[PDB]
């Protein structure tokens, strides 16, 4: 039947000498160790410039993505807004101005909402810094924002210093009230686990949720309870008389200053969906708001954008479409959203011939809890599939390293690593059974280091290079490529023709 060429790639694995923290190397892997030596095989940069991005800065599941399936060097969001900012193009933005022309005639209120960091994955507090100094430049009196605490593209517990930096910027422009504060967990969800977003919703806009006149002692007092950055319940900052020092109201104006999609479409849809069913939003739910995303989120949002998005043609996905190959896309909650929208480019709609499907991660708050997560499911349904001879090509994602990785936890992550070493193997099998060929490789680094120098939790994402192994003998992959790489490749294995925008290149000799 068909000779399968599968994409697999294993979310957050990559290389790093020290072995300090590095779950990646303590784990013992001998599926994927044997094809390294017994396969061709190669690194390729996944961070700053090679993938789009500033220089740098470490890279992402959805910048991974974005590159591995579009075959060419993808500009990205952060780095083209901070290009806005140092162009003096970004205070004439139509959609900005607009939304302070609105709250000015009509007097309400401006709110400012996101990410409270500068991890640079979903926003950077530099261009919230940017927004504040715009409104206090076009006379905006009443401007109130909502942070979403970090800890994940960042330290665990930071969030004191990018507060106290907000305050000093807030009296240096003269503009500006911290309202709430909310750990990105509930204010940021990706899983539709709606209690958390009520959560956060609630707290924006009916003032409920734990109470504080200073928002350096909301932080503290969480702690002291060992809830972090992250985790943290969406609270209310109130004024000396007890009430909160902001509500959203009908006809405010709100701009989300988040820059990544796939969490912010849930909370954008609770503020701008007429019909809202997932959860009772209440009578005063503020109606009439004049919301701005960023960049694109969904067509589902009834809001305007500040940065108009580019389609990107002929991306791996359409161009097995355009060939007639049966395609599928694979992969567990957690990363479903990868291997399909931004696999595709930024398209939600499947190609001709290109089936999904989606496996439901397990219901648990953290992953450290449960490292193989829902690995051995995938791997099934996967096997299954392969067996039915249907598949020209097979994309799957193994979120395990990452999704555990971010808990900063060694053995757990190590637990994770080893549970889908043990899977790949089953199936890179499989698929060399079918007389097929697979590339396994990585959308970016994190399990690789898992604790800081110190013994540390460390959240976040690293800046090494990922593996690349192609299990097809006589053959040999050139040195210094990019994930904009991997596409031409795939495509030189089904010896289909590469298109004029794939410019990246073959990583085959
Ligand atoms: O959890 C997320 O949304 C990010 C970190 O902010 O991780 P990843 O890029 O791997 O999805
Ligand atoms: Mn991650």
């Amino acid at each position: 039947s068909k000779k399968p060429v599968a994409l697999i790639i294993l979310d957050g694995f990559a290389l790093r000498d020290e072995t300090y923290g590095n779950a990646v190397a303590q784990a013992n892997k001998p599926n994927f160790d044997r094809y390294w030596n017994e396969y061709p095989h190669t690194t390729l940069k996944a961070c700053g410039e090679a993938v789009g991005l500033p220089e740098g800065q470490m890279g992402n599941a959805e910048v991974g993505h974005l590159n591995i399936g579009a075959g060419r060097i993808v500009y990205q969001s952060l780095t083209r807004i901070n290009i806005a900012i140092r162009e003096g193009e970004f205070d004439r933005n139509e959609t900005f101005l607009a939304a302070m022309n609105h709250v000015k005639q009509h007097g309400t209120s401006l709110h400012l909402f996101g990410l409270l960091s500068d991890g640079g994955v979903h926003s950077h507090i530099h261009h919230l810094y940017a927004l504040l100094r715009l409104a206090a430049k076009e006379g905006v009196k009443r401007v109130y924002i909502h942070g979403f605490l970090d800890g994940r593209d960042v330290g665990p517990q930071t969030a004191p210093q990018y507060i106290k930096e907000l305050q000093e910027k807030i009296k240096e422009y003269g503009v500006g009230e911290i309202a709430t504060l909310s750990g990105r967990y509930y204010s940021m969800d990706r899983d539709k686990r709606w209690d958390r977003v009520e959560k956060a919703y609630r707290a924006m806009v009916y003032g409920e949720g734990p109470t504080y006149r200073d928002p350096l002692e909301c932080i503290e007092d969480s702690y002291k309870h060992g809830i972090y950055d992250e985790f943290v319940l969406p609270s209310v900052i109130v004024r000396e008389d007890g009430r909160p020092v902001a509500t959203i109201q009908d006809n405010d104006a709100i701009i989300f200053y988040n820059f990544r999609p796939d969490r912010a479409i849930q909370i954008s849809n609770t503020f701008t969906n007429e019909d809202f069913r997932e959860f009772d939003r209440g009578p005063k739910h503020p109606k009439h708001l004049f919301f701005v995303c960023l960049t694109h989120f969904s067509e589902t949002v009834a809001g305007y954008v500040a940065f108009k998005p580019t389609n990107l043609d002929n991306t791996i996905g359409e161009v097995l479409s355009q060939h007639g190959l049966r395609q599928l896309r694979i992969a567990e909650t957690e990363k479903y959203p990868h291997v399909t929208f931004f696999m595709s480019g930024g398209r939600e709609e499947e190609f001709p011939g290109e089936d999904r499907i989606l496996i439901n991660s397990p219901k648990v708050p953290t992953y450290d809890l449960k490292p193989e997560m829902s690995a051995y499911e995938v791997t099934d349904a996967l096997l299954k599939e392969i067996e039915a001879d249907k598949y020209d090509a097979i994309i799957l994602n193994y979120a395990n390293p990452d999704m555990v990785g971010h808990s900063g936890k060694l053995e757990p992550t190590i637990k994770a690593v080893e549970a889908v070493d043990e899977c790949l193997g089953k199936v890179v099998d499989a698929i060399l059974a079918k007389g097929g060929i697979a590339i396994i490789t990585a959308d970016h680094g994190n399990a690789d280091e898992v604790l800081t120098p110190d013994g540390k939790p460390q959240t976040a994402h690293t800046t090494n290079p990922v593996p690349v192994i192609v299990t097809k003998k006589g053959i040999k992959l050139r040195d210094g490529g990019i994930l904009g790489d991997l596409a031409p490749t795939m495509l030189d294995l089904l010896g289909l023709p590469q298109p004029k925008e794939m410019t990246g290149k073959s990583l085959i000799v």
